[PDB]
């Protein structure tokens, strides 16, 4: 596995199972992990520094609230971070989001969109950037996006049949 | 020193010299010293581990932006922490606030204002924990409170003198 | 009781519930009262001012909205204030929070994430403070949190059994 | 004077300056005093509990951040009490201005705008309260609105002369 | 009647329901009215000019959204208006707040919280206005909210009863 | 001429004078006036009920704050209405977009950016309604675009020359 | 038809429906199909050429989130195009629009109202612009809002009948 | 060169200079180009379709306000797009950032932070990706991170030498 999916609580699983979908379409291989900077902090630490020699290319993390996650990720290994924010009770993950995006410069962390959306998203960056030396997943990504495409092409009229 | 304060950034001071200056007011020992989660992450968690050995009761800790550095100390430590949320120049201390405060359940970080206001309060937030213990600071703290009051209510006509 | 527990209605004990929960866990004797700025400042005045005779190391006030109580009692008492925001309905608790959070230099209010999160953690951080000088109450805290890392450590795949 | 004019600091004059203004103009008689419920609890309890019988028929509290003096009088008097958010540095205002209109059921304060123009716009509402009694000053009033009337009227093209 | 409730429109009523409630509770009689400055513009401005004539003292305009109705009928009269920003769907009430507090220099609106609590609060202060001058009206007001304070103070602890 | 641009105050020229500019590039006579929802109510309405009369096709009108100015005139006519959001002191025209562009079902203001971009694409905008059927027009705008393309097209690298 | 009515996902039907029934009540042909910038980038390409050939006059276009679709449109065409926030479950329609409005200056886009009150004043402004010349519409324009206007005036007292 | 930065105008190079300088730091050949969604459709679409072909494994586009250029980019090729919101006169942001990060599933943006900070770590995270597949890469991204940390390290104290 090429790819790890990490979260900062089992909660987040019902988010973070839309990354774990887009890998099972695509035929990738991936971890899932919960790892919380907040309540598994030395794991947290011991993850990151061993990302590279597990392997991974690209760690996808998400987290809620005080999101704090993929940015102590980020600071730990040189393994691209992808950031999703989970949307949270109070305020709709905007501070999932500003907790997440706002890195300072020399630690970045590229950030999807608040809730399964991003997930989603996350998961098809990942490929993405696995696909530039993948060409058997380049072209199955494309294939896939193909069939987004051609669906709405083929349905151009939201409207009851009549 | 019981109380030790720490900001991710040099560019931090500006705002956290408010801090200090309470301390030094109170005649309160006190630590100073950069500590970044994101670019120093191996000594946060030395710095966190070893604050209780250390001697440190309270620990303020400032941050900007995507405010991780209080409550990856929290997350190590159970020294209170105390954040302080860095007043960030496109989003004006929000995504700060939201990064210090929204913290999960279990990991506390007492937060405080927006920038200078709240590196002050923060110092006397942290001085009226010592005073409970520390009768000489708790009369210091009483002392300097009136002082306030006493100016405000010897000072009632904001209007030019006439 | 080295702690009491006070909001501004009794509809905030759906929250505040949370802090009482923290304290049975870690067998802390607790005060709980409705107390408000806005209802009862009378009773506000009389209970900040009798605060350190009745023996209370930390407050900890819960309010929602326009969100007063915490601020109030912080300027009537030199015991420690830690502020909960109660989530409002229109404005989810930002209300609340900037209500609580923003205060002016010399009077600080210590303040957790809005809603219930924030009132587990206002009682876990007052935890904090008291086990500064409450060894068995260190130690009470220290397998609290042990037992939580453990959790998380010992189920580290979110997804269904198979 | 039917009316008084009150702000948490002395640095919110710069603001409420715009108040008294107005009541030049119309020549309304005013009380201008510093009472802050922070720094001057004990007076804002005393001012409170004293405005009637001193014949205040309108109040106009202003404060910025946290700004609980409005509301906190409003507690303590039947007195009308109108709110002045005054801009705050980071949140331009926002938390004032919430911390301000965001009262609960039972004790209400009549918020202006944020800023100068609310600060002129309390002394208008007041004066406008006291007219429904007061026919010289309800002329008076009548005659300064259809003089900003007139001036805009008059003025109708921006451009510059040609 | 000295005091009119007006709305945008029926949909409003859900709200402006709790204003009509407190003047039952009072015996202060009142006039309640659709007026809507976008849908019926040329009434608004009937109603507006001749609510002197009509022995209106205190107008409370409450709308939603692009909250203009209060504003409008400020413009158009010298009698006090009040505002209540109705929580709409999208905004959550932030429309309609902003819409209605933020009024220029020389058209003042007095604003109160967004939603029923608002509506409670605007016939409130329309009463503490009117009581300046109804003394029977005053002590009504007075005994309501020792009424309001007893309850709470006879009421202080939240948890179940044992 | 065959559009309007009207103001709430003098001090909205700053900004309202791109919309000016645009019509005097693409050569569209048109109307310039100070016209006040809240100021000059009575003008207003007679503005808005003699619009079409007066031979209008577009009205483009800006406002800062509560910005009711656009929405009333809507409320008058059915010209259509083009809004523009002045930015405002403390909230940058939140307030102004809020205020103009969440308008209830049943009166339209075609809301455009806040500030001078809004104001010239508003211009823009009027424009291209009209170059449905004015050809000369279409012509102009069509030519304006491309002079606009082609600049950027011919200026592909940002940096300094070498 | 001389309107076209387009947006991003099959999802947005449920928001752009209120879009074609004013149409349906005024009578105004109008085609309808889902276009979508990110899904569909060809056909957007294509239809935004086509559309003045194909007879458009005014296109209306919705989107959700990071609501690309109207201003991609605006920026291959001449004819007029008027954007539709569709509320989105995080931000509430925020994102969407901020993504809308805030075009820059060249290419602008007319915004309505986020959510269905939107999408039909989004149809009502399209035949305000229609009606210009087309003095049947006019006519029935006119009618609807006497309609609206009149219903409104029937029911003044919103309370149970007694 | 394996990867572009694109912007939005020339006006947001000021930004985007501090991509380009990290690059430079890094000694990553790169090209730069001014390319709008809005002001040059076409060869937007010309430049995404050729990506591949030219050689670029990631894409860095920045842009202000309805910043549409990241998402258009990625909806044309599978090279990764990673998107920077630039800092925006009236929303310091916000809207650029919400324009760029709440892509719908399917179409990927990786979003960094508002402003200067965010072009950095666009070319940081770019670099951190080609260098999963380029050692000598690799090496120097380890090396100035290291720089980073140690200088950090090297200066603890922010105060005053003495
Ligand atoms: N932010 C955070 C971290 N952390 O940054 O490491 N760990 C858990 N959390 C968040 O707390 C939220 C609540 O988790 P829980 O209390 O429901 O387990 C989740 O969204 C989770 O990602
Ligand atoms: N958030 C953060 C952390 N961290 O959480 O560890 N370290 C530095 N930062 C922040 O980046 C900001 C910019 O720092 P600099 O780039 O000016 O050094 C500071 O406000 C600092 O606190
Ligand atoms: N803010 C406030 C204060 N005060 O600051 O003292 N007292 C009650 N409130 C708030 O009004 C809200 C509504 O209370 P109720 O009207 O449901 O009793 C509660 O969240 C409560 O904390
Ligand atoms: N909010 C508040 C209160 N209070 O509510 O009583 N007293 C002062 N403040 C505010 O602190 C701000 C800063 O005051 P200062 O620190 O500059 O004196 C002022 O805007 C003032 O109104
Ligand atoms: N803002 C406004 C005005 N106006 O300002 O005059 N008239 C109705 N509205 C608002 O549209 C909202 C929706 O009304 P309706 O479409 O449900 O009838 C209400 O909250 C109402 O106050
Ligand atoms: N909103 C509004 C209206 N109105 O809606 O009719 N009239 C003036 N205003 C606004 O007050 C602001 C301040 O005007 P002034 O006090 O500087 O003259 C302007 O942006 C103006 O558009
Ligand atoms: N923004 C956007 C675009 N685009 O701008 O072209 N296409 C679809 N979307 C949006 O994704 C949202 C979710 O669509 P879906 O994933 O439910 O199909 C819709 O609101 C739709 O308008
Ligand atoms: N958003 C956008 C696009 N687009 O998305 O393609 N093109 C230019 N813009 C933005 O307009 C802003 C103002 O550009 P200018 O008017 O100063 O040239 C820039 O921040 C630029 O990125």
């Amino acid at each position: 596995a090429r790819v790890a999916i990490v979260m900062g609580s089992k909660s987040d699983w019902a988010t973070m199972q839309f990354a774990a979908e887009i890998f099972e379409i695509l035929n990738v291989p991936h971890h899932v992990e919960v790892v919380s900077a907040h309540r598994t902090p030395d794991k947290l630490f011991s993850f990151a520094e061993s990302a590279e020699e597990n392997g991974y290319q690209v760690i996808i993390a998400g987290a809620g609230g005080a999101a704090h996650l993929p940015g102590m990720i980020a600071a730990k290994t040189l393994v691209p971070v992808l950031g999703v924010p989970v949307q949270s009770a109070a305020l709709s993950g905007v501070d999932s989001l500003y907790s997440i995006v706002q890195m300072p410069r020399g630690i970045p962390v590229g950030t999807l969109a608040i809730g399964k959306a991003g997930a989603a998203n996350a998961a098809l960056l990942a490929a993405q950037i696995l696909a530039t030396h993948d060409k058997e997943l380049h072209q199955r990504l494309n294939d896939w996006r193909k069939a987004q495409t051609d669906e709405v092409l083929e349905n151009p009229d939201p409207r009851g049949a009549a």
